[PDB]
């Protein structure tokens, strides 16, 4: 195997760290819950709980650099609340581990499907608009580091203990060189009914097409995890969109927030409200709310 | 341990009047350079003419070697037209190969359509609809010559169609260990990295690419030229590709595009390889749609 060169400004030694039980494996590798001792050089021995991103047995020399780059992009991104931030690494002495920050609570999909109207309590109104308000200054920081996330999503928001949202695989490769050419991987499929018209016709993405995806998002926290265009056929989407279908206002939802969702469904990219101004909307509607 | 190759004078280039210059793109097994080499123009011998130069990497194998070889000797079997990427020289005695072809300024056939839509809400030519077709007439002539030459593609696609400095259209990356038409035909590998949206069917199963499964390609590439750049299949996820074109699914017609050149792409996207028409019917048929335009 090949072993990275160790960065000293993230590099924890992986003797600090105590696997856990699994919380997920896909394409890219496997997440394993962790307990962490000394992540915080303020408190040398407070252990802190962290998610551990590694591959799995079955990892190629692509999968090693895929992970290598989401790693690397983390970094320099920066760090907000409202985003999954890299907690370290470990390089030397083993396998690749990347720390992440931990969600207690899962996705923010099965977060809302599971509280849904008759043991997990249950959601308000200004609930669900925190929800929204928190992850659009998550799309806020990450369009201004110019992070085009491609695929946001309910199921891409992690819900913490503390029930703060947290945008999670932003810094994930693309198909960078061969973008037309697949090799018969696994399955998991394309977004598309996350996808902006423009983006479904062109494969081009941007930070007005996420805007798109944040209405869609914003369809699924009102619809407590509903899914988006049921009934349409995949072949059918992109024309039914271009012919100006858009989804239905869901059940107990404002005024306001319906428009909001309309506006960022725009046709016209240019015309959509940019992340900055989804935040001021959504704030100005979680101030007259009241529960 | 040389590496030697035998002399060819009618086609070799003095190395010292090839001065090689900015990278135009690196692959996988090699490199492209633009070039400027002097003496070699056909009409005015004193103006000098910038080319693309095909070389090897700094670790490239033995292997890498034959390859560009290969594709070299394969441009000389296949002839000159003026619709694909010829080659100009060879610079192959006293250095490192030295593969140079033509040189196409305006890039790929994709960025050329995506970079000259009508403005979207927020300056550079702008294609009338018969300049889309003769944009889809040269492509084909271009395929009838190489079919012709007994070559198939297996990778027809915009991407591989390069826009020179006067607009001509030019099929590029031809030669690429391709060419079965002498008799019986031909497979290939397993694992993937290929296009599957530009693939016919049964180039997707039984993975044997023939004249008629480029054909499909070209359908393909007809839908490309007239969404100006779209990529295809708006909508539906590669994983589920293959299942829909078995019960039938085909694209939509573009907006803006004739019946008659629809019914075009249509066949092209017949089932059976056997009914799809050969590239010297479509450039009748996109002549016919050309010369009546007014
Ligand atoms: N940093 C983290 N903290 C807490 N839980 C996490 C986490 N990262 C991932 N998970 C959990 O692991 C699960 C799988 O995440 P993962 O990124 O692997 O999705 P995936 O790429 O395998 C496709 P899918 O989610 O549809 O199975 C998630 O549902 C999530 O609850
Ligand atoms: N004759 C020519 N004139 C102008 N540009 C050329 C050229 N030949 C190649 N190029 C450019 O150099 C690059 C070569 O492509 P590259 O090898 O880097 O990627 P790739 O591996 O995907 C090629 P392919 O898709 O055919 O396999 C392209 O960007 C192309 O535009």
């Amino acid at each position: 195997e090949l072993e990275l060169p160790a960065d000293p400004k993230w590099e924890l030694s992986r003797a600090r760290l105590t696997l856990g039980k699994p919380l997920g494996e896909g394409a890219f590798g496997q997440v394993v819950m962790a307990e962490a001792i000394g992540i915080d050089k303020d408190r040398a021995a407070k252990p802190v709980t962290v998610a551990v991103k590694m591959l799995k047995d079955d990892a190629t020399d692509k999968d090693l650099s895929d992970l290598v780059s989401e790693m690397e992009m983390m970094k320099m991104i920066g760090k907000h609340k409202n985003i999954i931030n890299l907690l370290g690494a470990c390089t030397q002495g083993g396998p690749l581990y990347v720390l992440v920050e931990y969600a207690a609570k899962g996705n923010l999909r099965e977060f809302l499907r599971a509280r849904r109207p008759p043991p997990e309590e249950q959601l308000t109104f200004k609930d669900l608009v925190s929800c929204a308000y928190q992850v659009a200054r998550g799309m806020e920081y990450l369009a201004s580091q110019k992070c085009i996330h491609r695929d946001l999503a309910a199921r891409n928001v992690l819900v913490t203990e503390d029930n703060v949202m947290k945008i999670a695989d932003f810094g994930l490769a693309r198909d960078v060189h061969n973008l037309d050419y697949y090799k018969k991987t696994t399955n998991g499929r394309l977004p598309v009914k996350w996808m902006a018209p423009e983006a479904l016709f062109d494969e081009v993405y941007t930070h007005q097409s996420d805007v798109w995806s944040f209405g869609v998002l914003l369809w699924e926290i009102f619809t407590l995890g509903g899914s988006p265009y049921p009934g349409i056929p995949v072949e059918e989407l992109f024309k039914l969109l271009k012919e100006g279908h858009r989804m239905d206002k869901p059940a107990n939802c404002t005024h306001d927030l319906y428009m909001i969702m309309r506006e960022c469904w725009h046709a016209a990219p240019s015309q959509r409200p940019t992340f900055k101004q989804l935040v001021e909307d959504l704030d100005r509607v979680l101030t007259v709310t009241s529960t």
